[PDB]
């Protein structure tokens, strides 16, 4: 009703993610029925959007087995996409996709112990011999040669950021291999769906700095000007940073981010340079999203604050908030869990003149929460998350977090009289085994504390 | 129960030290029943696994009289694994062992006192002809030669750690005499068994540092993130900085510590190099522990410390504990007598979120570390300690470390009719009458303060 911004529309190329019955990395199913539809012929290559603004470039034919609003890609695609089988995605028509001139892949460091001999001959040449694949810069992709299976990571590409690699494709492989890490990490950033209990925030925030910048123009027809300056505030811990987390992976906008502590570390001066610094690259690439995390921190009240080099600083971010141009298309976000210590100049009219309250989670908030958290553990079916949510009174997100990790290491010291710190290596049943009772859960609970 | 992590298992071979029956330097007793459970062979050559870290090497035999779940080994053995007879080892098949290139070898100072001649002729080149001998760097033993017996230390062997002595050996002994009292020093170096009454924050520790980068797996497996900010905390002299002392000595990681008091006497600027220069090496030589002893030193509350290049600082730490990779493998531990003075953003969530309250000790904590001070004391036999931990409530390790002191000099203090400061030197006989009578106890007692 007032959440209508976040339900999503059923639209002629939005299909859910179905298992692939043709195994190809470059290969998507779709219904005849639908492929007319949305005038796409066979062979045709298109383009995928995802979640975190995760883009594939795939090449599509007709299935009989496939309904008409599903679509099936292999495993390989679904992480491209950043989707779970069941989720939905866009699809569109790439036609001027030009033919590849030079493109540079590395494989994973994990899935290259062992021989090397020649990753282009053995791998590479033939998966891409005469099949004018259509690859995105960033795709992960999987290739079996005889015995093995090996990953490969598009670190560039000629032209940027797609191309098909035809016969005439020089494919240069050598370098460091990447480290599986890296991209774990990669995968695990932030979205919006990792966030929880703040639908009503979250709606405010898509729709003062997604919206003014996706759509400029329904504020031009309407004749209002967009607020400029939107300072989320909230009790410490409930996904303040977490939440610059994720519209910086979701966001369209060119994001740039800046860390209260962090500038305030540099030398005097220094400071101001990267302050500017800031201000300036957000103009130069807008539309943008500025993002200060911890604004007190650079932000005292003027009048309250002991150093000089300190106030200056203060001076030094309003004459920036002001200094923005109406054509320049920035948004300045902020967060602080002390709003009252902010020096109240920057609340004035046009600069953080909007605030979003991050407040508590409820009941529904924190098994919302704990859902989010518990998604990658290792649970026992007696878990009853509603439980936990019930008996979870005023923590926030950072509370019910510690909470998990703390039964988790209950459910390891479960297991501490059958290992011994010293050993080299652990029994590999074991760690099989290994899952987070209900009982742990109500230890963890039984030493809770206050946010 | 929540303890479980430090009740030691029964294991294969987890073998108690008993009292040796063949007298020599590289050999170690075993029952027969027991040398085959562990598939090992006469005159295999094995390694030992003692305390703090510490290694032996040595060659096994079979002996009659020796209990399955024993073994022998000489003094000599036991002091390069740092046990007394009743500890418990690790044996180990060390099978891989080369033949030595060169070793470099110096004598203890107080065990050369009188003729030179030749050390190599009258000591080493017996000691080691035609034996074979398995020998660690840093090992010390001891060789008699006709009149004398003489210390030796092993300085270097090529190949490090751990060589065989064959014939072609070259045997360097040219140098400087090793100061015995460095090597005091080096037997003193505190241990986890140095530390008393802290048996429930000792587990916790392990449990949140030691446990976290042995096997990170654990985690990986259940699907959380260890905790990587560890404060401690206690009513001042609760064996922090000594907690601090036995992890760098007892941790399998690279450790390095960070003094506040010592980092705040640099230039300005001058610490914030340190500063980096700590965290770089750490992430380096990770899995690494990095610990700030006296925390509140560099890190006071921000908006209540007064100098410029002292919030600078708080600034400059809180940046780098952020700044740390989740595939970083570092834990940072610090410790204060004053937690709440320290700045509050440095105990948010991803930071400093978890503390290990170091308490007073109870009755029992007292007379644990009065046994532990006095292991190396000369006590009267009607000394009850059990009596001076029922009467010393209130004190904390400091304060009894002190009491001790006290007494020993009231004891000293006795002698000091028959004595006089004027002596070049003190007779012998009294020196060895000396011993610290419960009366001087009694005495530092009637003395003793608050903490
Ligand atoms: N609403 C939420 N949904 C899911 N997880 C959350 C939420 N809030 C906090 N968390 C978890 O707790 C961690 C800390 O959250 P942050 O976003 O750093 O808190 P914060 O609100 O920025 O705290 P301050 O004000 O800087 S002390 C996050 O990394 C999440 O794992
Ligand atoms: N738990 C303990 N077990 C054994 N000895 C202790 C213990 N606590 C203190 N001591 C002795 O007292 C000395 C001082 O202890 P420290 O570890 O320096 O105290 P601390 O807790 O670091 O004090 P602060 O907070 O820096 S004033 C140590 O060197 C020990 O000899
Ligand atoms: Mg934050
Ligand atoms: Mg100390």
């Amino acid at each position: 009703l007032s959440t209508a911004i976040l339900k999503q529309k059923n639209r002629p190329n939005r299909l859910i993610v179905d298992e692939a019955i043709n195994e190809d990395n470059s290969v998507v199913s779709l219904s005849q029925p639908k492929m007319d539809e949305l005038q796409l012929f066979r062979g045709d290559t298109v383009l995928l959007k995802g979640k975190k603004r995760r883009e594939a470039v795939c090449i599509v034919l007709s299935d009989d087995t496939c309904s008409d609003e599903k679509i099936r890609m292999n495993r390989v695609v679904r992480n491209n996409l950043r989707v779970r089988l069941g989720d939905v995605i866009s699809i569109q028509p790439c036609p001027d996709v030009k033919y590849g001139k030079r493109i540079h892949v590395l494989p994973i460091d994990d899935t290259v112990e062992g021989i090397t001999g020649n990753l282009f001959e053995v791998y590479l040449k033939p998966y891409f011999l005469e099949a004018y694949r259509p690859i995105r810069k960033g795709d992960i992709f999987l290739v079996r040669g005889g015995m093995r299976a090996v990953e490969f990571k598009v670190v560039e590409t000629d032209p940027s950021p797609y191309c098909i690699v035809a016969p005439d494709t020089v494919i240069h492989c050598e370098g460091e291999p990447i480290k599986r890490e890296d991209e774990e990490e990669s995968l695990n950033e932030v979205g919006y769906d990792d966030i929880g209990g703040c639908r009503k925030q979250l709606a405010q925030i898509k729709e003062m700095v997604e919206l003014p910048l996706r759509h400029p123009a329904l504020f031009k027809e309407i004749g209002v000007k967009p607020p400029r300056g939107i300072l989320l505030y909230g009790p410490p811990g409930t996904g303040k940073t977490l939440i610059a987390r994720a519209v910086a992976n979701e966001t369209g906008a060119f994001f740039f981010l800046i860390n209260g502590p962090e500038i305030m570390s540099k030398l005097a001066g220094e400071s101001e340079s990267n302050l500017r610094k800031a201000f300036e690259e957000a103009e130069k690439n807008a539309p943008a999203i500025i993002f200060i995390d911890e604004l007190d921190a650079i932000a005292p009240k003027r009048e309250k604050t002991h150093g000089e080099v300190e106030r200056r600083i203060v001076s030094q971010l309003l004459t920036l908030m002001d200094g923005l141009k109406q054509r320049a298309h920035v948004i300045v976000m902020a967060a602080t869990n002390r709003p009252n210590s902010i020096d109240p100049a920057l609340r004035r009219f046009g600069r953080f003149d909007r605030e979003v309250d991050i407040g508590i989670p409820d009941a529904t908030g924190r098994l919302e929460i704990l859902q989010i958290h518990t998604k990658n553990m290792k649970l026992a079916d007696d878990v009853d998350l509603e439980q936990v949510a019930n008996e979870t009174h005023g923590h926030v997100g950072a509370d019910l977090a510690a909470l998990c990790s703390e039964a988790a290491l209950q459910a390891i010291r479960k297991k501490m009289d059958l290992i011994d710190l010293e050993d080299e290596t652990i029994d590999a049943e074991v760690m099989n085994s290994l899952a987070v009772t209900m009982d742990d859960f109500r230890w963890a609970l039984s030493q809770s504390n206050p946010s």
